[PDB]
């Protein structure tokens, strides 16, 4: 695997002779490496060509979207292209991209304190401004359906019926938890079909670990994993920043009695994101933020459960039950959610009052 890690680099205009390549970060979806040099340091990537099959048309879009940070003086990802001078490449079986490593930085997998993400939520919260400067119709779907939470129900239902190792019997509870919130998924598609939900260009996979955020300052940086910007609502973002950041724990937190839904993050976030966006944000949009955070956060418990259910084909695990592990913590966080929707709309109504 090494040998062949630095075959791949060697396709690369990287400026410093390489000293190791090593795995780098827990990500689900892509291969990604740290090349450290004698000088500079590269991520590189190896695309799950799974998930995006058309990587021509992603590459298309990542490098639409840098080239109109950096023609706007903004810090982003920034493309190393081939030797043959390409912004990636194929190479035995495998598609690959390099960025530049942003120096200086610190990310977080778990809030650990509030200004952490009250920042976040300034970050995505421009970012929703930075996309509105795209045309729906410039940026491709990387993935179809992706926040279509029926779609993803759908699927579901398929993995359940198919059940094919078995794992339905020993999920019961979580399963059926999915089946009884059925008439929860199709709100926020149904406004964007009928035109009461503005479409507008979003990240799609607003994680905190997608941003990274000065060292010295915690200032936020850049954002990173550009690769689900297309099409979508406003709430696909903010719902999932909440999902997976207003939570006290790790998305695969084994132990759920540590696992809560915290109003204060809840608020820090919304303060944040709010602050950027207020005079844009439609009657609409802000009467669902709240309950953007439940549904993203069954769209994605629901996904865990499903990938549980067919042997782990789409996120990449480190054991058998993992995520049904994360399925689990996602339930636990919808179940708290419910039971703080006053004081949720509460804090939305308190921030678009004082903003
Ligand atoms: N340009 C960069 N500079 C520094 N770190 C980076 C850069 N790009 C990615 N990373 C790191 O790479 C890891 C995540 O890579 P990412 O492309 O977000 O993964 P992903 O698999 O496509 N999505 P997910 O698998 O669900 O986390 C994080 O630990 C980041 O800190
Ligand atoms: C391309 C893709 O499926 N990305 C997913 C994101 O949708 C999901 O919310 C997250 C959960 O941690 O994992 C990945 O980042």
């Amino acid at each position: 695997t090494n040998e062949a890690l630095f075959d791949v680099a060697s396709h690369f205009a990287l400026e410093g002779t390489v000293d190791s390549i090593e795995p780098y970060g827990d990500g689900h979806i892509n291969t990604t490496y740290l090349v450290t040099t004698d000088g500079p340091r590269y991520i590189l990537q190896r695309m799950n060509t799974g998930i995006f099959p058309d990587t021509v048309n992603l590459m298309r879009n990542v490098e639409l979207v840098t080239s109109t940070l950096k023609a706007q003086g903004k810090e982003t990802l920034d493309i190393v292209r081939t030797t043959s001078g390409d912004t990636w490449a194929e190479i035995d079986g495998g598609a690959w991209r390099v960025y530049k490593f942003i120096e200086h930085t610190m990310s977080y997998n778990l809030v650990p304190n509030p200004d952490v993400f009250r920042e976040a939520g300034r970050a995505f919260g421009d970012f929703q401004n930075f996309l509105s400067g795209f045309d729906a119709n410039q940026l491709t779907e990387t993935i179809a359906h992706f926040h279509d939470t029926p779609h993803r129900f759908e699927d579901f239902k398929k993995a359940l019926a198919a059940d094919e190792l078995g794992r339905a019997a020993g999920c019961g509870p979580e399963i059926e938890f999915y089946l009884s919130h059925a008439d929860q998924y199709a709100v926020v598609m149904d406004g964007l079909r009928d035109g009461s939900i503005p479409l507008r260009v979003t990240h799609n996979d607003t994680k905190l670990n997608n941003i990274l955020m000065d060292a010295t300052t915690g200032k936020a940086r850049a954002i990173i994993d550009l690769d689900t910007i297309m099409p979508g609502s406003m709430l696909f973002d903010f719902g999932d920043s909440i999902r997976f950041g207003a939570s006290t724990a790790l998305e695969d937190e084994r132990d759920l009695d540590k696992v809560h839904f915290s109003t204060e993050l809840f608020r820090a976030y919304t303060e944040g994101f709010v602050g950027e966006l207020r005079d844009s944000i439609t009657a609409r949009e802000a009467e669902l933020l709240p309950f953007s955070g439940n549904l993203l956060t069954m769209e994605c418990g629901m996904r865990f459960l499903a990938d549980y259910l067919e042997g782990d084909v789409y996120f990449a695990t480190k054991y058998p039950e993992h995520n049904l592990v994360r399925s689990r913590t996602q339930i636990k966080l919808v179940r708290e959610m419910e039971q703080r929707a006053d004081e949720t709309r509460a804090i939305v109504a308190d921030v678009m009052e004082t903003t």
